[PDB]
C-alpha cells in the first residue's frame, strides 16, 4: 500500500537534488548521509525546522532519471569521520563538510519520461527534472512526483513516522 507514503509526505517540503555522479548516490544509499554546498545546507537546516518533513528527491547529471528520494533525519553537522564524497571539479571537501542524515524512502529509480506531465511552479513552471541543485519543489508537484516512483517493499515507514 501507500498510505504510510502519503501520511509521510503530508505537508512536507521537497527539494531537488543534482549530484554529478553516480558514486555519491549511491554512498549516500549505503551510509543514509547528504552533503551539499554551504548555500543549500542552510536552506535545508531551516527547513528542516520549519516542516513535518523534508524530503530530497535525487537525480545524477546526465543519467535521465531520479535515483530515489528520502527524508532529512537532521541538521547538518561537520567534523565527524569524513565521507569519501567524490569530489566535483571546483568543489573541495571543507566545502561539502555538512553532513545531514537521511532515511531512504525509495532507493528506486524513476525515468525523466515517466514525470513529463510534472512542472514545478517554483521554477518558472519548468518540467521538475529540470533545475538546479537545492531548487525546492511546490508541495502538489512533490507529492505527485514522490507518488509515481515505484514502490520500494524494503522499505518500512513505521520508524519515519515516528520521527515526525
Ligand atoms: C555529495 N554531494 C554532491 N555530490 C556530487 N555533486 C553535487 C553534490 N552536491 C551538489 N552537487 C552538484
Amino acid at each position: 500500500g501507500t498510505s504510510k507514503l502519503k501520511y509521510v509526505l503530508q505537508d512536507a517540503r521537497f527539494f531537488l537534488i543534482k549530484s554529478n555522479n553516480h558514486e555519491n548516490v549511491s554512498l549516500a544509499k549505503a551510509k543514509g548521509v547528504w552533503s551539499t554546498l554551504p548555500v543549500n545546507e542552510k536552506k535545508l537546516n531551516l527547513a528542516f525546522r520549519s516542516a513535518r518533513s523534508v524530503i530530497l528527491i535525487f537525480s545524477v547529471r546526465e543519467s535521465g532519471k531520479f535515483q530515489g528520494f528520502a527524508r532529512l533525519s537532521s541538521e547538518s553537522h561537520h567534523g565527524g569521520s569524513p565521507i569519501h564524497w567524490v569530489l566535483p571539479a571546483g568543489m573541495s571537501a571543507k566545502m561539502l563538510g555538512g553532513v545531514f542524515k537521511i532515511d531512504w524512502i525509495c532507493r528506486r529509480e524513476l525515468p525523466f519520461t515517466k514525470s513529463a506531465h510534472l512542472t514545478n511552479p517554483w521554477n518558472e513552471h519548468k518540467p521538475v527534472k529540470i533545475g538546479r541543485d537545492g531548487q525546492e519543489i511546490e508541495l502538489e508537484c512533490g507529492t505527485q512526483l514522490c507518488l509515481l516512483f515505484p514502490p520500494d517493499e524494503s522499505i518500512d515507514l513505521y520508524q519515519v513516522i515516528h520521527k515526525m
